Order: structure tokens, then sequence, then C-alpha cells
């Protein structure tokens, strides 16, 4: 469980993400695909983006990052009360996209990296710990929904 103060730290840095959702999403995916190359293999339409400049220029990838971060931000703003928002994401990611929970951990690492790179002054130790707890809760709850649907993530 997160305290209310921890949720406030999560939502304080998230407001900074919201000043440029597209750019944060690009940086997150570029970091994810470089750090854990197996993850790019899940994205059929991004595999031909073979250099960083191609990834940054891709409208398709840019729009995808906004879709991802918007869903995550909506979940974070529920402060744990997120079953209704989480279920469709578990449904598609378990049954259509086939994303292991470990890949959600990889994406979480990239999120934390970009947040700290862009906002170090608003992403100190307490805020990092809060975001780690929030993203763990998200992943734990997704993992339970995966199993309820019959998918071992
Ligand atoms: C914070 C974690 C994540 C969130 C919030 C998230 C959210 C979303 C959302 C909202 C969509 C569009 C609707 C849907 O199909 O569900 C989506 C699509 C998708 N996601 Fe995720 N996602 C996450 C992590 C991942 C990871 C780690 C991968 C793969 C390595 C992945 C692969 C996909 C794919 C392949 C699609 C379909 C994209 C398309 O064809 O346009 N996602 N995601
Ligand atoms: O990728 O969601
Ligand atoms: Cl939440």
């Amino acid at each position: 469980v997160l305290s209310e103060g921890e949720w406030q730290l999560v939502l304080h840095v998230w407001a900074k993400v919201e000043a440029d959702v597209a750019g944060h999403g690009q940086d997150i995916h570029i970091r994810l695909f470089k750090s854990h190359p197996e993850t790019l293999e899940k994205h059929d339409r991004f595999k031909h983006l073979k250099t960083e400049a191609e990834m940054k220029a891709s409208e398709d990838l840019k729009k995808h990052g906004v879709t991802v971060l918007t869903a995550l931000g909506a979940i974070l703003k529920k402060k744990g009360h997120h079953e209704a928002e989480l279920k469709p994401l578990a449904q598609s990611h378990a049954t259509k996209h086939k994303i292991p929970i470990k890949y959600l951990e990889f994406e979480s690492e990239a999120i934390i990296h970009v947040l700290h790179s862009r906002h170090p002054g608003d992403f100190g130790a307490d805020a990092q710990g809060a975001m780690n707890k929030a993203l763990e809760l998200f992943r734990k709850d997704i993992a339970a929904k995966y199993k309820e649907l019959g998918y071992q993530g």
C-alpha cells in the first residue's frame, strides 16, 4: 500500500510527464528497446525503425507512447482503485499482444529512467520509492488478472 503522501509524489511527477506525453513516451520506448531488445519483437510495425532518429520521427510510435502513458496515468490517478481501468489492459495484453509481466517490468525500468533523466529535482528518493510501489501494484494486479483469464504471464 502507498500512503497518501506517496500517491501525491507519484501524481506530482506525473503532472510533469503530462507537459510532454509524446516526448516522454518516445524516450521511454527508445530506452526500453535498447536496454531489452526482445521487447521490440512484440511490435510488428516498429521493427523497421532501426535507428534512434527513425524512432523519434515515427508518428506511429509517437502516438503509441501517448496511448500507453495516458492509460497508465489514468490508472495512477486512481491511487490503487483501478480494477475497472486495469481489466481491459490485462485482457488485450494477455490474450492479444502476449506481453509477459517481465516485459512490463522492463517498461517500468525505462519509465523510471526517463523520469529521473528529465525531472531529477522532482524525482528524488521518496518519489522514486513511491513510483516503484505504484508500478509494482499495477503489475501485481495485472499479473493476477492474467491468471484469471488463463494466461501465465
Ligand atoms: C506501462 C505498461 C503498459 C501500458 C500502460 C500499456 C498500455 C497499452 C494500451 C493502452 C494499448 C492500446 C490498447 C490495447 O491494445 O490494450 C497498448 C497496446 C499495445 N501494447 Fe501495451 N502497454 C504497456 C506495456 C507494453 C509492453 C511492455 C509491450 C511490449 C513489449 C506492449 C505491447 C503492446 C502492443 C504490441 C500493443 C498494440 C499496439 C498497436 O498495434 O497499435 N505493451 N498498450
Ligand atoms: O506498448 O504498449
Ligand atoms: Cl493505481
